């Protein structure tokens, strides 16, 4: 194992640790691509759970200075401030892959606004907020799910990214208001007459149901668009991508089997995760 390998196994160890459906999936692309999206996955993940260090934006700050400094200097060694291992390995993967620097740039925008969260008015502020924290991260992947990338290449990335994200609020949402935060809009809300609070205490109704399922069906929709669009990727990458998104659709089966349940946060078992790559693995 050298330095290089042990930065890239603690970004494994990362992606792994926050979600086990992404990694599953993309541990089976070939080795240098597996390997740039542990780290880029990694750099996200810092990112999203920054303030909570010490309970303000200097390590946020950090992380931001060390990406600006991997983008102006790539070739020259840096003294990171913020994580050596991610920001080592990051620095790694844009020696050799173009990154999308504006994309994390853009997703560090959107995790300091987070700090002053409102609800969202309308749809269109929750799906900005999506683009925010998830399309932003399909951007940056890009460059190593495709052999020659295209706005097409982006746009379908970047909507997958944006539909994972929707499916996470969709399973979300009771450890989510646990954590003071409600990502359906107000508009919505008030339309199928759905306070969440209420719903946290007294249990799924059909106001609720129906909301719920109003936006599952947006993020199926959505997921369909980009299998119909998946041949944007590498060879390589297009089941391992329809494998991720596949086993993120199969989420909304499961808070249905559990009544839509806000006190338990629902997953897919390895096991099934396994059969759905079978089916996947056998059209390929």
């Amino acid at each position: 194992m050298t330095m290089m390998d042990m930065n890239f196994k603690y970004c494994h160890k990362i992606m792994k640790k926050h979600s086990k459906s992404f990694s599953y999936a993309f541990d089976l692309l070939p080795e240098d691509q597996r390997k740039a999206v542990w780290a880029i996955y990694a750099v996200c993940r810092k990112i999203d759970d920054s303030i909570d260090v010490y309970g303000d934006i200097q390590f946020l700050n950090q992380i931001k200075e060390d990406i600006q400094s991997i983008e102006k200097y790539p070739y020259e060694y840096h003294h990171f401030q913020s994580d050596r291992r991610i920001m080592m390995a990051l620095q790694h993967v844009a020696q050799h892959k173009n990154i999308a620097f504006q994309s994390f740039y853009n997703l560090i925008d959107t995790v300091y606004k987070d700090q002053h969260f409102t609800m969202f008015e309308t749809d269109a502020e929750l799906f900005g907020y999506c683009y925010g924290v998830a399309g932003t991260v399909g951007e940056v992947l890009t460059p190593i799910l495709s052999d020659h990338e295209t706005h097409q290449t982006y746009d379908v990335a970047r909507r997958l990214g944006e539909s994972l994200q929707l499916i996470n609020i969709l399973r979300d949402v009771g450890e989510d208001f646990e954590n003071e935060r409600i990502y359906f809009s107000k508009q919505r809300l008030k339309q199928y007459e759905v306070d969440i609070a209420e719903v946290y205490q007294n249990g799924v109704n059909n106001h609720y149901i129906d909301l719920w399922e109003y936006y599952a069906a947006i993020a199926e929709k959505d997921f369909r668009d980009v299998m119909d669009q998946i041949k944007v990727f590498s060879i390589e990458a297009q089941p391992i991508i329809e494998l991720a998104a596949r086993i993120y659709i199969e989420i909304l089966d499961e808070v249905r089997q559990a009544n839509y349940t806000l006190h338990e946060r629902v997953f897919v078992e390895k096991r099934k995760k396994a059969k759905l790559f079978h089916e996947i693995n056998s059209k390929y």
